[PDB]
């Protein structure tokens, strides 16, 4: 029917890894700066650890498991492996920017034009990738979309993926609970429009009961100071009724795409161009001995 899921799922051991301090601590448990440093391998690889006890709830983090060992993009997070400790332990790539979306608000005055489009474009990537896959993310947002460096981004959390955030939800979700790779789409639209008001609040103000119906009256989230009508519309495309009428994510890769190749002609801000955001051919942008980004740490 559906092709055998042949992911590896690998256990470690929790000697095998290092706790360095706390990165977040919510309703779930806590996520840890760490190291991991497998068996004899010569190797440090920056981890961030996302840790837990109630036995209907351990079930929920080993289905996120299940689906982050299961993803294999540059644009999509994947899961490096799990301990079974008395807690259980998500160990995953160390995103050293956190999320995009408080990226965006601390970094607003050094963040042009070419990096957004160019989020815009790997978020699209990955978003393509997930459809693939025939996975359905159904929590897409900026809060959700993590920062490698500032020239590379990825989409996590699949606590809710399958093959409540009302405020980036299409319409058929928020009434009917129905859920497919344009209802991420809607969601993608919301997103862009976070990035491009620099991690404003959509519909700040408006209580999430009240918001089904103002998308019913047909009102939708504002054109963004920075943005062209082009980039607008691609906006609004994504916040369709008719759920076949938005863009595929397919095409918002070739759409957005175009325009990060004339940056400046498709966002307007003010000073853009002469910003500069931290890079990889940077001094002190990296114990450094042996360090490996688990981008190129491959297999056991
Ligand atoms: C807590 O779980 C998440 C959100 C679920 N609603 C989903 C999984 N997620 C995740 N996924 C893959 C890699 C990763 N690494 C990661 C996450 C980081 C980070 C560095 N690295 N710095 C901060 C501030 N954070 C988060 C807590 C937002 N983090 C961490 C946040």
């Amino acid at each position: 029917g559906e092709a055998p899921n042949q992911a590896l799922l690998r256990i470690l051991k929790e000697t095998e890894f290092k706790k360095i301090k706390v990165l977040g601590s919510g309703a779930f448990g806590t996520v840890y700066k760490g190291l991991w440093i497998p068996e004899g391998e010569k190797v440090k690889i920056p981890v961030a650890i996302k840790e837990l006890t109630s036995p209907k709830a351990n079930k929920e983090i080993l289905d996120e498991a299940y689906v982050m060992a299961s993803v294999d993009n540059p644009h999509v997070c994947r899961l490096l492996g799990i301990c079974l400790t008395s807690t259980v332990q998500l160990i995953m790539q160390l995103m050293p920017f956190g999320c995009l979306l408080d990226y965006v608000r601390e970094h607003k005055d050094n963040i042009g034009s070419q990096y957004l489009l160019n989020w815009c474009v790997q978020i699209a990537k990955g978003m393509n990738y997930l459809e693939d896959r025939r996975l359905v993310h159904r929590d897409l947002a900026a809060r959700n979309v993590l920062v490698k460096t500032p020239q590379h981004v990825k989409i996590t959390d699949f606590g809710r993926a399958k093959l409540v955030p009302i405020k980036w939800m299409a319409l058929e979700s928020i009434l009917h609970r129905i859920y497919t790779h344009q209802s991420d789409v809607w969601s993608y639209g919301v997103t862009v429009w976070e990035l491009m008001t620099f991690g404003s609040k959509p519909y700040d103000g408006i209580p999430a009961s009240e918001i089904s119906s103002i998308l019913e009256k047909g009102e939708r989230l504002p054109q963004p100071p920075i943005c062209t009508i082009d980039v607008y519309m691609i906006m609004v495309k994504c916040w369709m009724i008719d759920a076949d009428s938005r863009p595929k994510f397919r095409e918002l890769i070739i759409e957005f795409s175009k325009m990060a190749r004339d940056p400046q002609r498709y966002l307007v801000i003010q000073g853009d161009e002469r910003m500069h955001l931290p890079s990889p051919t940077d001094s002190n942008f990296y114990d450094m001995d042996d360090v490996v980004d688990a981008d190129e740490y491959l297999i056991p």
